[PDB]
């Protein structure tokens, strides 16, 4: 149960990072996005 | 503990799906978006 | 193992918070965003 826990919460990590990179690319337009 | 975590972390993956639907049609322009 | 999974879910909703504060933003117009 824990260890299957870890993998689900590193996963939202990952997609949480991916998605502060492309809000951030939105608020600051980088590279015109 | 354990369970309540699990609906904590199911409760993310809702958060992040919805916040990853919301930066895709920003991204793209879907339906005028 | 179980205090440290804790740390990391809070964390996270912390950090899917501020991207839906963020996003809401962009979606809305807010302030001119």
């Amino acid at each position: 149960e824990v260890e299957a826990l870890e993998k689900k919460v590193e996963a939202l990590e990952l997609k949480v990072q991916a998605l502060e990179k492309k809000v951030e690319a939105l608020e600051h337009g980088w590279d015109g996005r």
